[PDB]
């Protein structure tokens, strides 16, 4: 089978931007901060 292209690939790697952003390891991890950082201090 013609295995997919290298252009339906980037509808997959165009998925993952529109899901979740960019400012992903600042925003998501201080978001854990506030749920379990703070009692555990």
């Amino acid at each position: 089978e013609p295995t997919l292209t290298p252009d339906e690939l980037w509808l997959v790697m165009e998925s993952y931007w529109k899901e979740k952003g960019f400012v992903r390891q600042h925003l998501d991890s201080y978001n854990a901060f506030i749920d379990h950082g703070l009692q555990d201090v």
